[PDB]
């Protein structure tokens, strides 16, 4: 028996929003460490350690928007171990920023290839969640995390790194 | 000749905007029946009368909708008899939810292939409207109907029905 | 057996009842239609829009105290078919003003022999419900829409049906 | 040598963008020219003048927002020269409102190419942007000119020109 | 060479403090799945969805402020997977509370076992910390469910469910 | 035969009137290419975006004054293609200052030269006209950008350039 609500939501569906659901859980936690190691003592960067907070918190956000539209549709979660970052340390700001920019593209294109699955099942319904609660999101990060390193680049380290960091702060 | 404003709308389109009309009529007719059902004195559970009110207006302002986009597209509006119900009385709460829901479906299924015919005929602005307008109530409305089935049948007759449309009026 | 509120209430008023429900929903289709085709692009008269929507809703409203009426006194409601109207289009303003004059004196009619039936009845309760709630509206309505084809007629074609337009917009 | 930002995002996308903005541009600089005209001394229909300027200034910002768009997805922005409009005058009321469907049509057509432009590379950001930036402004105002278009010829030359321009300008 | 704050923090409370944080990351994961599970179409609690999603955020906010309280002292976050919680279903409320419960105890265990720590290498600040941030609420907690598992076998399945879940919402 | 409202307004003041609007606007699109090289992503100078989008914007609004002007002595306004600027790209903080200031005292001078046409033709009106609404205007652009150049001059690339770009935002 299908679900109650099932209607249009194909099995292929289901199980990307799922996969998809652990991406961004792993991206919130990847910031999570990101935004932790910039407050060390002998780091000390709370602009970065905001900007990477801030960040951890909207990829959880997300991973729990996917988690409801999931349900609305009749399919069910089915959860996985987060994994731990690749990395303890992450660098300098730039370094860390590299990083970031990495991951959003990673996120961006398994959401490009969720909205193809859509598409490739007929689910308009699908396709216009994605594009309005994920696809614009992820091309303004892309743009404003690649501004911030053109600009990490341009100041330089030390008294440019804290001038930049000063700035993210607000 | 064309109508004035007429670009890039395929006949096919205009004629299931028609049909669509219709069938949101129709829908409103029969949440009509089923509200003043409700408010019968003896079935008095004025929480049903008043969800199934609501439901009514949504979808005559559905059908609103799509005559106004059948006129700004440059189509022309054609109108046909709107069938009634095919029940005079409803039966229980959970009955009438059940009722609700295949109606929903119906209509959600309906939506589906507008938008196909506006897929196959290259018509990115119907589709989009489609999405905007319709799609996204859908999937809602068959969540929300999908858990008060679910809750009808966790509280039983009696009692329980009384209990329930309570906290549907709110 | 009776319904447990019914006292004083014939059969031939409950009948009567359910026939004058299906007469003003009808009637609430005619000026939808009618609103519709004044607000397409080779039409383009939207005061004449608003007053005809205005007066699809009124219809509406007044099926919709006739089904709660029936109910209250113990009546059952019984729908039918709303017919579609007799034209796609409506002319100029001048010729659907007439229209209108047509439809409101139908209906008035309608209602005159509705109070008959309560009078024949001996149903005194049923007679002011019609009174106060019908006849006094239909009295205006019908001097509003004269009053509005002396003046169709008195601006003429053109312009002069722009600027009546114009104010029945305010 | 992509850019840091790019990701899904054709060279053909890119180039169809820039020819868009150059569009655009030639649009609001067809408006303004419009617009001047019906303040001249010999014209001086300031409700025209108006609602041409109003024109000119929305193309514009149709052709920045695409401007910012192509940056945001690391594309490159190429102007050319904005061509100056096929007429130094316009007419009549009448004549330029139908001037104006002209150039909102032709200004939708290629809208519509840019999305097929943009479904061809399966770039699924890009068609949103455009729907929801877009193809529903353009809809709207090729329906408000046609409606303008009938009530141009409803009222006639003279006193009813000046009368539609008086309402323009509100 | 130790860090620069490093003071009276031994490295075994060091290590138990990244423990404490992944047995809370845990905790919120597991208190996620059981308030997503109760939003399901087929389980329809939304008093129970929501006292699960405040858990499961305060479970978040207590790994995070140990996370504070390592870089603080000096100590380095060591971050391991989030394992994915034992059930992907959570049965009845009162099972999910019952299950609740237990995780309540097994984290105020390992509370107890890091205040034992911290007592053993004298750190008088880290006990200190332990207590206010920790203790105090998780014994609140266990009174509380307790409180409510009582309340879950008084009012008994179905209808004493639905009552329950209801003033859960508030 | 004159327009109606002209007196004392050579032809080659009209002439000079309509070659001063091209300018103006070919300047304005000059600082709208600045303008949006500055917010690319390997570019990424929000301040000195700002600042050329101003400065295109108070193009446009001369242009347009002019435009108003040329109609309400008589004139008639005559509209060339808007050339596309020399360069796609304009390199650093300080070498986009140094081309607005040519680009400003280009303006300039054919300000002054097209006062000096109204003085040969003893237009009295047209002189104080461009006195105050141009020539002012112009030489505290001039004395601005010059102060600009000294400060880039003076900050140095990297960290500097950065540091102006703050200060022109605010
Ligand atoms: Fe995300
Ligand atoms: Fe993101
Ligand atoms: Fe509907
Ligand atoms: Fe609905
Ligand atoms: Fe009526
Ligand atoms: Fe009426
Ligand atoms: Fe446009
Ligand atoms: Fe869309
Ligand atoms: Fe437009
Ligand atoms: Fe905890
Ligand atoms: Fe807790
Ligand atoms: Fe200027
Ligand atoms: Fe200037
Ligand atoms: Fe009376």
């Amino acid at each position: 028996s299908l679900s109650r609500p099932r209607q249009n939501y194909h099995t292929e569906s289901e199980s990307a929003v799922n996969k998809q659901i652990n991406l961004e859980l792993y991206a919130s936690y990847v910031y999570q460490s990101m935004s932790r190691y910039f407050n060390r003592d002998d780091v000390a960067l709370k602009g970065f350690h905001k900007y990477f907070k801030k960040a951890s918190e909207e990829e959880r956000q997300h991973a729990e928007k996917l988690m409801e539209y999931q349900s609305t549709r009749g399919g069910r979660i089915m959860l996985s171990d987060i994994k731990r970052p690749e990395n303890d340390e992450w660098g300098t700001g730039l370094e860390a920023m590299e990083t970031a920019l990495n991951l959003e593209k990673n996120v961006n294109q398994s959401l490009l290839d969720l909205h193809k699955t859509a598409e490739k099942h007929v689910d308009a319904q699908m396709q216009d969640f994605i594009e309005e609660n994920f696809l614009r999101e992820q091309v303004e990060s892309i743009k404003e995390i690649s501004d911030h390193i053109t600009n990490l680049k341009r100041v330089g380290p030390g008294l440019g790194e804290y001038m930049f960091d000063k700035n993210l702060s607000e």
